[PDB]
């Protein structure tokens, strides 16, 4: 659809747009094109804050210039956009601002996305009111695996539908995310945005199609959020930097299967499958498990009922499950004892109760 973007905040406030990241259980791939345009999808995943925050957080403020200012400030970069031809250059060379550029232009901000059709951008915003400050906030090293851009992503579409007053629900976010996700060319599946987006733990499932708009179903957060299993969850950010068919369609079986241990309240089994899919993601790619993560899992996969790489991974941040809180003491000694890194340490995950979240000064 086209938008109309008005500005729906007074001139001196500020919309401040933030989400956490994901952790996929079990599914993750399933979701990915183009094999979910065959069987469809089903994937189990789970929104996640890290050390008590959201990790992935947008500040949008009115501009007293009549132009587009993109700021970051975990990489503490800066840009101006001032017509057209820029906000729509998303592969600007250096710009780590793709995201926020797409995401205006969705926005009705571009001309093929406008309703109203405008000349240039001063224009455009000198109509809606003043220009546009987008800052950007990402306190998480790139190919964590966490879902980071994407979620992002639906972080800065949510921040801007705040700001100008479209009226998105988070399903029609998430679908927006998705549809920037092909602007940008990335090819990227749509677990990440629901997870992200999305509280709590979910089974997200697709049917055949090139039209991948998931079924949301919740399920309940014990095994994540009660006090006798909530401390044996561990991440670990490890300081490490970055026929066939027949699997995907095991991959489908096992986050159905998974989405059983889950309902179920059984913590064995969802240990158990929690290393039956890292087991999956091994078999489907050679680059899934870096010699540096195995290191790692050597050291403790004794007191874990399993354990993963969120999203592709590559390595940075590793998920445990342990047997019980006297294992997690253990599996903490062992890591903190033989860091693999000097930057390698744990992480505080909490299940996140309110997916993306936006408000205004
Ligand atoms: C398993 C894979 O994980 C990716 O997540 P990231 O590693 O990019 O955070 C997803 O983007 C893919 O769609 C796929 O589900």
């Amino acid at each position: 659809r086209k938008s109309t973007p008005k500005l729906d905040v007074y001139s001196d406030q500020i919309v401040w747009g933030r989400s956490p990241v994901r952790i996929d259980m079990a599914g993750g791939w399933t979701d990915t094109p183009p094999y979910s345009l065959y069987s469809g999808g089903n994937v189990v995943n789970l929104a996640i804050e890290l050390n008590g925050q959201p990790p992935l957080q947008v500040y949008v403020k009115p501009c007293k210039d009549f132009h587009i200012v993109l700021r970051s400030i975990d990489m503490g970069a800066m840009e101006i956009v001032s017509t057209f031809d820029e906000l729509q250059d998303y592969k600007k060379i250096g710009s780590p601002f793709s995201i926020p550029k797409a995401a205006l232009s969705l926005a009705g901000f571009a001309p093929a996305f406008s309703a109203v059709s405008y000349a240039s951008l001063e224009e455009q915003l000198k109509d809606f009111g003043a220009g546009i400050e987008v800052t950007l906030l990402a306190a998480i090293p790139a190919g964590s695996g966490l879902g980071t851009s994407s979620i992002l992503a639906s972080t800065v579409l949510g921040a801007i539908n705040d700001f100008c007053g479209l009226a998105w629900d988070k399903n029609e976010i998430c679908q927006r995310t998705l549809v920037l996700e092909q602007l940008l060319t990335t090819g990227g599946g749509w677990q990440d945005q629901y997870g992200g987006v999305l509280q709590g733990v979910k089974l997200l499932q697709t049917e055949a199609g090139f039209a991948q708009s998931p079924l949301v179903r919740w399920l309940p957060d014990h095994l994540f959020t009660h006090p006798e299993y909530k401390d044996c969850h561990l991440l670990y950010y490890t300081g490490i930097t970055r026929l066939h068919l027949n699997l995907l369609s095991e991959m489908k079986a096992h986050a159905l299967d998974m989405n059983e241990a889950i309902q179920r309240g059984s913590f064995v089994e969802f240990g158990r499958l929690v290393g039956k899919t890292w087991e999956q993601n091994k078999a489907l790619d050679s680059g899934t498990n870096p010699p540096a993560v195995e290191a790692i899992i050597d050291l403790i996969k004794d007191y874990t009922l399993g354990y993963k790489l969120p999203g592709a991974g590559g390595g940075g941040y590793l998920y445990m499950v342990a047997k019980d809180p006297q294992a997690a003491v253990r599996i903490r000694k062992i890591l903190t004892e033989n860091a693999p890194n000097p930057r390698a340490r744990f992480v505080e995950m909490t299940l996140s109760d309110k997916g993306f979240q936006v408000s205004r000064s």
